[PDB]
């Protein structure tokens, strides 16, 4: 339903949705300027990512009161709202996975754009895995890990320890590993790792990048209290 | 689309949507059990109004984002965008005002009922109000004045002074007066006058009343506060 609207208009458009919190719409701008075929900016990967993790945030948040309330009934509507939910917030995850796949990561060459889009993979494999069940499960899983490796692969190579991408994708991964695999000790090692790394790079960084990664860093701080 | 639902089940679905904070489905769900062509009772009342309200209030908050940012800008971007979600807007209240002439209000013969239905009316032509310019406006504003000051004579006739629903249409009626209509001295007369009968008529109440009639005061005191 974009195919009409300019992708500057898309882009500006994605902007005014964020400052009005309408996500769903800013996701539907992005989609849009997405599938003009031109590779996104800096700015424009994260309005992207901000969109969508607005929508399916809102989404998981939604599924999760609704899982508490079936396990504790444990009619039938109680079920079939929470797969009413699940269903969409599976749909949101399709899409993303779809313009990943066709075809922001083939054409992704330099590292920040590679990384971040591997680990947006990482990101919705994982909130599919969130809400699946068995077998079907552990390929979904496998995505997720799979997509993650490779970000990760990628960002140790490519770039510095304090990178705001590669600490983001860090923490994410280590999340994906407490919450996702059951592996809470390969969880606490990654988050205790790639916090010790950045904090010996600190001394490279301006003031502004600084704040960056130190806000980042908190976070894996803040996971590592949780999980110890 | 949910003309397959019975009734009972769109009910609890309401009322799970509503936990989720799902605030679009709630409201759904809620035109779904109207449809059904039975009369709503006390509770279902308040689901219908709770859903709307969250709907409308966020497609409110992002008009006045959008239109800020329009008069501070005077492309076609900001307008259309705006325009956008005004006509959004305008759809939810002429779904709800069509579900309060077809057939909520005229089947509404108690005070309490009739009251909440006039009430609605009022406030959703008071939302439109907002969007709408000129003249075409003056018929708006004085659809919702109608409806507002029919509820206000069968509750003057019909309840106590404390009633909350009276209380809130009071309240509503008042920001009516002070936002759309342009009568500050209307608004403040009406939230004074309401406020002192509420008061006298507090001793009459329980303990759970008088909560329940004291909190609506305290808007009404609270917006004399922010209008004196
Ligand atoms: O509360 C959280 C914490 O999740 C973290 C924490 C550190 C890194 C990554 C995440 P995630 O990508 O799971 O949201 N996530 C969350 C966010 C929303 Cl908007 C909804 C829900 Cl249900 C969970
Ligand atoms: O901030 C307000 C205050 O409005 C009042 C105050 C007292 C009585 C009635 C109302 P209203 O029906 O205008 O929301 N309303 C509002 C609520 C949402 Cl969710 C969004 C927006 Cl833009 C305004
Ligand atoms: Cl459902
Ligand atoms: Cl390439
Ligand atoms: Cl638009
Ligand atoms: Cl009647
Ligand atoms: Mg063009
Ligand atoms: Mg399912
Ligand atoms: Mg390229
Ligand atoms: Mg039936
Ligand atoms: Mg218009
Ligand atoms: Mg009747």
């Amino acid at each position: 339903a974009m195919g009409s609207m300019e992708r500057a208009s898309l882009i500006q458009k994605a902007k005014l949705a964020e400052q009005a919190e309408r996500y769903e719409d800013m996701a539907a701008f992005m989609k849009g300027a997405v599938e003009k075929g031109e590779e996104l900016s800096c700015e424009e990967r994260n309005l992207l990512s901000v969109a969508y993790k607005n929508v399916v945030g809102g989404q998981r948040a939604a599924w999760r009161v609704l899982s508490s309330i079936e396990q504790k009934s444990n009619g039938p509507e109680v079920r079939e709202y929470r797969e009413k939910v699940e269903t969409e917030l599976q749909g949101v995850c399709d899409t993303v996975l779809g313009l990943l796949d066709s075809h922001l990561i083939k054409e992704a060459g330099d590292a920040e754009s590679r990384v971040f889009y591997l680990k947006m993979k990482g990101d919705y494999y994982r909130y599919l895995a969130e809400v699946a069940t068995g077998d079907d499960k552990k390929r979904i899983i496998d995505s997720a890990r799979s997509a993650y490796q490779e970000a990760m692969d990628i960002s140790k190579k490519e770039m510095p320890p304090t990178n705001p991408i590669r600490l983001g994708l860090a923490l994410n991964f280590s999340v994906f590993h407490y919450e996702i695999a059951n592996s809470p000790e390969e969880a606490i090692s990654l988050a205790k790792t790639t916090f010790d790394e950045a904090m010996a790079d600190l001394h490279t960084l301006s003031e502004d990048s600084y704040k960056d990664s130190t806000l980042i860093m908190q976070l894996l701080r803040d996971n590592l209290t949780l999980w110890t």
